[PDB]
């Protein structure tokens, strides 16, 4: 029983955010629980202040017609709880459920240890015979409590697109909106754990261009490309198969080049020392241990500037 | 209650995809939420325009007679939510929920890196007193958005299979249909962190050719056999115990070998230098830095050929 | 309201798998989605073909006396949806649901890589004021469908045992029945990634009965024994706490042995040659190189045979 | 509507185990399908035999007063399914439902690869107007089935205190049993997988008290140093963080230092070689190659007496 | 039908923990199932003691009006049973329920290995026409029970802040309660586990400050570097990505700071030796010899000092 009305019917919607948590960077997905504040205009059951009851009717959400407003981006059916109902002397109603679903919102990992993300939230309704459309109730709109906690995610603001995109889906149009909760990753963490042990493994790597020794250096260049692999697998697992190329993939894919070319000295020092040509030898390892500092050094200006500088 | 008729009921169907997510290689399921849109003559309720109510009425499930359409290759009961009952006046209904289940597709694996797939769903109807088939409307079919979004993979195209096929299950017939999603795994993260690694530390393995030392040799040649395993299993983790070869599985076995051959060469080249048969040990060990990697370039020739163009 | 009758009331049951899926080697689990065919007679409501009605009359299962049918070693409630209910006219009811749970079957790893399993799916029934027996009516009991896809394993045959098992427990007595599902492990998948691979390393492990220098056979047996460690962790991982001795756990302690004695040899060689005794260590040495194998070649005919053919 | 009674009801509980597994020893919570049987005396509905009806008369949980029991060790709410409710025509109810619900028994792992368990199920009821007290009728209490089957553990003996417990909690009694599992270990699996290779690389690693070269003794000692590691981690994963000392975790710690003052001896021993003190260098390794095997055997009869035989 | 009052109503809460379980270190949340006891006067069914009845009546959920009291920091909604509600005379209500739910409480790691945590649990509640406020009965807050078993962490004490905080929000007032449980980590598992094998290792480093040996020095220092990498990311894994520095994340990135210097000094060690300086050689080699150890077991002190001390 949709409420008669003569154009279409505005609902009025927004969101209170209480709680998020659990940013699966793997899955692409996040958990939140917060308010649906929904209000329209039903003059259907506009009722006599004076002649009975008092100020406001509470009613189930049963007797009421209810707008069926869906998640877009979410996977399973919406947890709700209906928190109260509320109809106005005017009859317009004021809905206020409390949810918890987990959102399907896509991330971009081009800079994946320092990124920022843009998380959505997506409301639509459909039409029966009369049009709805949704539109956001700024002072319902401020998601945000001053305790939201998203683990290793710094949050910037949860604003709403105020202008919908209404579709025509299957010879009917849907009214959708667009909230959005801007988040930050918290980088600080990778620097002692991967950023800082990476480096160090790769400076004791070409350590071996102060050396002689084929056996300690052969030991030296391998054994840190072992840790290096290591790490690698590490960051690899706790992210997804992006089709393009992350900014740690990149330096850690570099890194894997300057070890290569690293056992590539050490093994031309080494035939050249038997065979001979000393004087050749000496020479390669020396410029080595400025080559590979500076081309590193170098390459990654070259890097960080092709990722964060355009 | 079934819709009393003379012959066969054609009951319409149509999906629309809104989420596509959780592709489990391991387990060979995907997760699809979509719409599901049913539409069969009952000319039971035929209702009268003028005479009555509007150009359309609208019902709940409990009332009209719904035809049980049930998913086939789907682990549990299909998760759904009602969208909207609309009867036409001639009897025809129109139906649409919002369904969210994981189904169970096979995955040919024999390309594994690159490789493309055709994911299934299956609808079956069962019949009582009347007959019952399923057909496609194509104008509900177009089940894709232009927001589908399967990490790792690359969205072809969702279209129906029109012609069902009917068994006999049961002394009752049953109508199937088969919608399609044709998906190509997106190889481009393989590259950087399984294919190039892999071949460095086998390039690395066998610059003990142009060495002399058996304990600098054997550093070498075992301590990149030990990163190959490593690769092995972290590869062999993400995937199912195919009863055929993949493509990476191949190559990465035919790698194993490689690690043989060069281990029995530094150890031949030892006995052989070690016996005062140097002439042949340095002569051996110069063909190995033409053989072995002529002969990978090969062999990795006569497999791709062998996978992908045959 | 149990149907009055003279005798035991006999409940015919069938099952007809429609999917199975999630063999968890560790749980010793299965997940099957199948049909549940239960067929009795209630005279209690035979109605009248001419007087009234059609052929079959149509129920919902609140109206009809339904037998309580649970799984017994399964998890928890078998989660199934109604699907038909049809009472013939001499008062034969057809029930028929699809039923979705997980089953707990013991699974025997004595030969892990290469096994047969027996699957277990059990029914029972509780009796009231009549007693009630299960027996299986074949033609509903061709579980099997031409696309059942259990990954990782073969499918034999899905057949039931006709006679029930009758006990009494708690002053009133159950009807048992066993349903049955032989499958067969598909083995390929285990040679390229643990049998070849943890023979190679092996094989390369005693490269060293060619070899004098005591740093590269201790960089030899031992690096390759720690790989050994890797395949062992590996395979105990996907494998229960089983308190027997599996195929696999057989040859790969064996393998540890061989390792053991390896390290002795080489350390033996090497006390004897300081201790200027060569004439010993290369008359050892010499002999392992033959010793190593056949011993090796011998124990796993000893093992195969004390497994396989016996 | 609680049972009129002149003193408090006395309810008889009783469970039957049908099926056991999961056994989560990082958890600490099993998992458990069995039945549960209350029977209490309720003369309020007490029926006349020959006057009407039958022997016994049966009910829907609606109907009659059923006593509130609760699972007081278990995670969520106690998933059950009613079986059959039999009131006997003097007022007595017989009560039978089937329950599954995951228990949280705290496990005891001072003995972790050789020990026994005691599991723990806890039965509650709260009064109302009456008093209620919980008992145990025994004909009921037979748990096991003999089919009961939890993987890695032998099952003792399934029994109940037959005494309540009676706190006061919240100005209202309530009556406490204490269902005991009785479980211990199937340790065969860690022997060939744990123990042994433990072993073996530790003797292993003081096959350097035979040798000579600092070099190929650091690489003995230390890369068995690494392998036991790996050991260490893999049984730590397995095991929650006890605030006591674990057996294994004994013997793996002990281990640790056997690594530590054979380092210390290899160096030692090339100090003193190197500063021309050979005749003290061989003299302490010769000591060495009784002192660690003796002390070792010497410290683990002392630590296994002071686990196991105290 | 809210109670008709003069002023705000006030709910009177209390909690009771049962069980707590399942302290997540990486998701920052807990486990709790415990009792729940609202009070409040709903003078509008105060009842006549001698009148009618007997001294206390007991009512259903659905017909008396119950305050809706909802979890602040909790993911789902709430999963509780009611126990009893209990009508006074007076008309006051008493209502107890058992609810399982899981709690989302930051943790602050600063001092991961040695750190104690204050959970909380808050209780909110909504008002409508009249205001509710809802304050501690501590006859029922008594959380604890002498059974709760949180693993790996010790319980000291569950109280809760008796005065609320009044919010308001979105047009109505909220009323907030603050329950506390304040536990501290048992850090005993970690010595022997993490602590005392990192140091092991350490000591072991710099056993090459007492060896000449280029190759089997940086065999030394970089095996032992790989095993410090493995449990850094052991610790690394078991713990969420703060934004501060952890105790143990210090002391496990000062340690590789002690490998660097490490690798460093055996590299010029060799250097100055081989270019004829072994006077320079041996000299810096015997100050390392006291350097480091000092040097760490001061940078401890600072560090301990700069984490516990302040």
């Amino acid at each position: 029983p949709p409420p008669i009305a003569d154009e279409p019917l505005t609902v009025n919607t927004g969101i209170y955010l209480i709680e998020c948590y659990s940013l699966d960077d793997k899955a692409e997905t996040f958990k939140v629980n917060a308010f649906l504040s929904l209000s329209w205009k039903d003059r259907r059951l506009a009722f006599d202040p004076v002649r009975s009851g008092v100020r406001v009717k509470t009613y189930e959400p049963e007797a009421i017609w209810i707008p069926e407003i869906r998640f877009v981006n979410v996977e399973n059916a919406r947890d709700a709880d209906v928190v109260d109902i509320s109809v106005s002397p005017d009859g317009t109603v004021q809905y206020l459920e409390r949810f918890s679903a987990r959102v399907l919102s896509p991330l971009d990992f081009r800079r994946y240890p320092f990124d920022s993300q843009t998380l959505h939230i997506y409301l639509i309704v459909r039409s029966v015979d009369t049009r709805n459309i949704v539109l956001a109730v700024d002072l319902e709109k401020v998601g945000k409590n001053d305790d939201v906690f998203l683990t290793g995610w710094d949050i910037e603001s949860f604003t709403a697109v105020v202008k919908p995109a209404n579709f025509a889906l299957e010879d009917r149009l849907e009214s959708k909106l667009d909230y959005q909760l801007r988040i930050s990753r918290q980088y600080f963490s990778y620097i002692p754990n991967i950023i800082l042990p990476m480096l160090f493994i790769l400076f004791i790597s070409w350590t071996a261009f102060w050396s002689t020794s084929y056996e300690a250096n052969v030991t030296l260049v391998v054994s840190t490309l072992i840790a290096h692999i290591a790490f690698n697998i590490l960051v690899e697992t706790n992210l997804a198969k992006t089709p393009y190329m992350t900014y740690t993939g990149a330096i850690i894919f570099m890194i894997y080049l300057f070890y290569f070319v690293a056992v590539i000295e050490v093994t031309v020092q080494h035939y050249l020392k038997v065979e001979s040509q000393p004087a050749r030898a000496a020479s390669i390892t020396r410029a080595s241990r400025i080559a590979f500092p500076v081309v590193f050094l170098l390459a990654n200006i070259i890097l960080a500037f092709l990722f964060f500088g355009f």
